[PDB]
């Protein structure tokens, strides 16, 4: 009846002359609940 | 017939000469709740 | 009945000679409840 | 039959010699209740 | 039958010869009620 | 750079009726952000 | 460099009703942000 | 250098009817983000 | 350098009837994000 | 340099009914990203 924790966390980290990009297409939940 | 937590938290770190550039397309739950 | 917590925290950090930019297409909930 | 919370929380940073600059699209909630 | 906290917390800081330019393009929340 | 677009909602109540329709944020956007990087200490 | 894009939603309610139709955050958006990276110590 | 796309709900109530129907998140959108990388200590 | 999508859901309710339908996260995009990697110390 | 695609959902409801049908994450997508790697030290 309960669902719980839904996480998404990106995260992003580089370092020492280090190059970093980055582009996300889609992301995301997608949910239900039934009872009957 | 409680969800519970819907956790989206994107973050961005670099350091020490790094580059860091980024874009986003498309973020975002999409839930639902039924009961009958 | 409860939905919870929706959150959404985007959150931008760099340093020590980083470079840091970036441009969101889209982002946001999109939820619903259903009880009969 | 209550919701909880809805939080978009944007928040940017950035430290010793960096360069920080950004541009939202869109961004916002789209939520419903349903009883019947 | 009752909402909750609807939040669009935007903020901004940098600091020690950081740089901060930004500009929002769409921001805002989109929300209903319904009981039948 | 852009096109075109076009909105005609049709709402129309009756008898004992009521509608709402909150709506529209809605366009389009440009953005010209480009920067250079610092340099040394 | 964009397109087209054409919105006429229909939206009628009858006796004893209600409809409420949130909806919209919709266009074209495009993007500048190119840069360089910074040098030496 | 997009395309076209063509929207039209059809929403429609009844006796002792709601529908509610929160929707839209759409569109196109494109990105120049290109970037050279730093240099030496 | 895009195509086309056409999108018409129809939605009705009736007696005694209601429908919710959250739904829409669409469209197409183009990324440009290429880049060089840095030199020595 | 993409295709196309149609999206007609007919959803309807009755009597003592309902329906909630979240949906939709949907399109195309192209991406530039190579790149060159770095030198020595």
């Amino acid at each position: 009846m309960n669902f719980g924790a839904f996480s998404i966390n990106p995260a992003m980290m580089a370092a020492a002359q280090a190059a970093l990009q980055s582009s996300w297409g889609m992301m995301g939940m997608l949910a239900s609940q039934q009872n009957q």
